[PDB]
């Protein structure tokens, strides 16, 4: 059983909704299984987003009605350019102007009582995916093998109420596919959404679809799932920093996971979870090209004798250092302090704290600064003959982090002090570290102008070699 995910970019015009049509008729030869999940074309979700809010504020029909003929041209054109047989493309015309008709009144909706409940937003939203899987599944059909476009809780993804950014409740995944696969049918998913207990559309969150991929995955108990991406697999880095950037052909469940920060277009944990929980292999390929081998995620760890694998990088970032002697020992500090960062719904990627306990530092995001600071003062106020524990918060700006990961760094005696004089000749200064005890991580901190140098430095003294 087989799951194949397609992004935008590899559904992102007719043509290419063909060439991964192609693809999967290809993979329905070898493996007998198929379940495929779609994302809505590229840029169709971010301008699902704009109009969202650009229907609440300045509330126009018309502007509305313009890119309701921006989605069906692009859509009507999909189909023209992605499906032969006149008969599909008459039937699959049919689907998505049902949607369109939605989409519209949906949209004057927002405009004209001018409330957009999280709701309606992950209603509108999910309209991306709902018009490129059927699209997908015509084309498949065009290539002469029976399928039917699903919704993701049709396919049996039942989520909590957490619009926006649900998670998983339930799977019905067997239930709901087993009978379609059964009669030799590909049943093509929405990606990136689900339903409620009750019924309602919903969104995983951004890079949603990966995440559909794996509970449907796991809901069968699939032999793989592959993620088809515009990339050849999972790079040593960002080939927009270091262009002699390599394939990583094995990737440990774990090593995955910490590479993936957030923010990217990396593959969440959430994602690499439960592959890891039934051993799933997961296969990331290049749409683009089919032929490259990628990037296999795996539990057959073994050990390949190099011990950095590979460096990642977080350029948005700030570093917040929360500080006083009054904080010290059995102090529900840390505990407030993540309240408040929580309250705020302010994500913390970064925590140091050392030995004196006088001190927390934390990295977050650059837009997520003076809500953190306001998060801070209002559990807090900022002497110590006042209540107050917290003496003083300091913020430093223009940073980034970096982390060095591999399974081969677990005994690898020496190779902190080898990545950090690394650093050093690279002329950052190391401003913060966070090596967690599974030792398969160091992720340290320095200023965003040397991030460039840093990348380069390690990557040619611990990828190159
Ligand atoms: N519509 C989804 C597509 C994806 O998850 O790749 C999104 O914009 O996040």
């Amino acid at each position: 059983t087989t799951v194949m995910k397609f992004g935008g970019t590899s559904v992102g015009s007719g043509e290419r909704i063909r060439h991964v049509a192609k693809i999967v008729t290809k993979r329905k030869k070898e493996d007998d299984d198929v379940v495929v999940v779609v994302s809505a074309m590229s840029e169709v979700t971010n301008a699902l987003v704009e109009i969202s809010q650009q229907a609440l504020d300045v509330r126009d029909i018309a502007k509305v009605g313009d890119f309701i003929k921006f989605i069906r041209e692009k859509h009507y054109k999909a189909i023209e350019e992605a499906i032969k047989s006149e008969e599909i493309k008459e039937e699959v015309k049919k689907i998505i102007d049902s949607r369109i008709e939605e989409l519209e009144k949906v949209l004057i909706g927002v405009a004209y009582l001018g409330e957009l409940t999280p709701k309606s937003r992950d209603y509108i939203l999910s309209f991306g995916e709902r018009l490129s899987s059927p699209i997908l599944s015509g084309a498949i059909r065009d290539l002469g093998e029976k399928s039917i476009a699903l919704e993701g809780g049709e396919a049996g993804i039942i989520t909590d109420n957490n619009f926006g950014s649900a998670r998983v409740k339930r799977l019905e995944v067997k239930e709901r596919l087993l009978p379609l696969l059964k009669e030799g049918i590909i049943p093509v998913v929405t990606g990136f959404i689900g339903t409620t207990e009750e019924g309602y559309i919903t969104t995983l969150g951004r890079g949603g679809s990966d995440y559909s991929a794996a509970l449907i995955g796991y809901g069968l108990d699939a032999d793989i799932i592959e993620i088809w991406t515009d990339v050849s697999g999972v790079y040593t880095t960002d080939p927009r920093l270091v262009p002699t950037a390599r394939r990583i052909p094995k990737l440990s469940y774990i090593e995955a996971m910490e590479l993936a920060y957030f923010g990217a277009k990396v593959l969440h944990p959430r994602t690499i979870e439960p592959a890891m929980e039934k051993g799933i292999p997961i296969l990331v390929k290049n749409t683009f090209e089919p032929e490259s081998e990628g990037t296999l995620i795996t539990n057959d760890m073994e050990m390949s004798d190099s011990i950095v694998k590979a460096i990642s990088t977080i350029k948005n970032v700030a570093l917040i250092n929360i500080f006083g002697a009054g904080m010290v020992g059995v102090s529900g500090t840390a505990a407030r302090i993540f309240k408040a960062l929580g309250e705020e719904e302010v994500n913390v990627i970064l925590i140091s704290q050392g030995s004196s306990e006088t001190n927390i530092s934390l990295v977050v995001s650059e837009e997520d600064v003076d809500k953190a600071l306001k998060a801070l003062k209002r559990e807090f106020g900022d002497s110590f003959l006042n209540n107050n524990l917290i003496r003083d918060v300091s913020v430093d700006k223009d940073v980034c982090v970096i982390s060095v990961v591999g399974a081969g760094m677990r005994g690898a005696k020496g190779i902190a002090g080898k990545i950090f004089t690394a650093v050093s000749e690279s002329g950052a200064n190391i401003k913060m570290i966070a090596q967690g005890s599974s030792e398969v991580n160091i992720s340290f901190v320095i200023d965003e102008k040397d991030l460039l140098n840093c990348v380069r430095k390690l990557h040619e003294k611990f990828i190159e070699k």
